[PDB]
């Protein structure tokens, strides 16, 4: 429990799916990212009672969770801040002029903070670049991992929703609501994807119905060009048809390391 009195807002960073995130100053001196809890936008009582199991989250590659602000309405949720924001936006900026050698090294920072969640069994549900960011010195950090639970919008919950992460979703999400470690490994292939296609949208020529159905005819996203046999490969082996024949985050992690090494 952070106690109010030791936050200044500065300025405001945007707005997501519980409402306005603001930069600002905790203890005068460090850095934070201040979630401003939208009323009616999350479970907030279920939220409070996990905020300890999440604050036990610690790793390098994991977007920090600083603390939490519930003595008040609205409540406050703490962060670690990340000065270049989103992976997505970051990635569509051309300027970057990315060698693949940093594209593999954003893949190899998601996959290290998957793999410790994988470690601990703790789902994230929602893995893409949009919710990945970028700090100071271009480190690339998973961000709300588990959150995903206390959303009450229903566009965003129901498989059939505007705002369900479809393109992101193995086939047993979309006909079943099976959730495991395998379909935040389908999830991270995607990611994988989405870097080396620079930020492109997964299966940018069809809806989200045409989506579905085109993974369970067993076809699958095309070879980015900056993605090699080797590196098409790994994102590849992540979208399986049979879920335990996907990697773990272990594997994966070998297998980044082994291109780096050998490419
Ligand atoms: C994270 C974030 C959001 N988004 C959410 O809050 C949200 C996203 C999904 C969601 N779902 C439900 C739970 C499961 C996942 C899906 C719920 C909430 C909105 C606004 C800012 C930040 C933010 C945060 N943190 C921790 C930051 O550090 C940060 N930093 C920024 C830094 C710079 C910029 C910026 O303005 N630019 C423009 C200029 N460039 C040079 C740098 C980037 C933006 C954000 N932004």
């Amino acid at each position: 429990e952070i106690d109010p009195k030791d936050l200044t807002f500065l300025k405001e960073l945007g707005t997501g799916q519980f409402g306005v995130v603001k930069y600002g100053k905790w203890r005068g001196q460090y850095d934070v990212a201040i979630k401003m809890i939208k009323e009616g936008s999350m479970s907030e009582d279920e939220f409070i009672e996990e905020a300890k199991v999440m604050m036990n989250l610690s790793h390098e590659k994991l977007v920090q969770l600083y603390g939490v602000c519930t003595k008040q309405r609205p409540i406050f949720i703490i962060t670690e801040y990340m000065a270049n924001g989103c992976l997505l936006n970051y990635l569509r900026e051309a300027r970057h002029a990315f060698q693949t050698q940093q594209l593999l090294e954003m893949c190899k920072d998601v996959c290290e903070a998957m793999e410790y969640l994988e470690s601990k069994q703790f789902l994230h549900r929602d893995l893409a670049a949009r919710n990945c960011l970028v700090n100071d010195q271009g480190v690339v950090k998973v961000s709300d991992f588990g959150l995903s639970r206390y959303v009450l919008d229903d566009e965003y919950t129901s498989s059939v929703g505007s705002k369900f992460p479809v393109r992101w979703s193995p086939p047993e999400v979309l006909m079943y609501s099976k959730f495991s470690s395998k379909s935040d490994i389908w999830a991270f292939g995607v990611l994988m994807w989405e870097i080396y296609s620079l930020g492109k949208m997964p299966y940018e020529r069809f809806t989200n119905s045409e989506t579905a159905e085109h993974i369970a005819q067993g076809l699958r996203l095309y070879r980015p060009h900056l993605a090699s046999a080797a590196v098409y490969t790994i994102m590849y082996s992540c979208w399986h048809e049979k879920a335990d024949e996907r990697p773990t985050f272990k594997i994966l992690l070998s297998n980044i390391l082994d291109v780096m090494d050998e490419e």
